[PDB]
């Protein structure tokens, strides 16, 4: 239970070692304006994503951060967001827990 992959295709995405307790918890449950609930796990680092467009602060769930949609770079599945423009840390990833599969390195 050491690396996280895209559930839909297997792409390598992150690692348990890279979980980041933001505001004291690595897990944050949030909703967008369309009412969709997301169980977000914060990671300091991720790979294999494709970050879409330019950042936006609108509706940001993390104070001081602007976001970009993060797709699986391989299959296009929406895996979460990349956050930037903030402080301590400047950047991080918020990934949707149930869209990842955990398993051995
Ligand atoms: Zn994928």
């Amino acid at each position: 239970a050491s690396i996280f992959r895209c559930r839909q295709c297997g792409q390598t995405i992150s690692r348990r070692d890279w979980l980041l307790p933001m505001g004291g918890d690595h897990e944050h449950v949030v909703f967008n304006p369309a009412g969709m609930i997301f169980r977000v796990w914060c990671f300091s680092l991720a790979q294999g994503l494709r970050l879409i467009g330019a950042p936006s602060g609108e509706f940001s769930w993390f104070k001081g951060y602007d976001w970009t949609i993060a797709l699986c770079g391989q299959c296009g599945s929406h895996l979460g967001w990349h956050y930037e423009g903030g402080s301590q840390p400047q950047t991080f990833f918020g990934l949707i827990k149930d869209r990842l599969a955990e398993g051995p390195a």
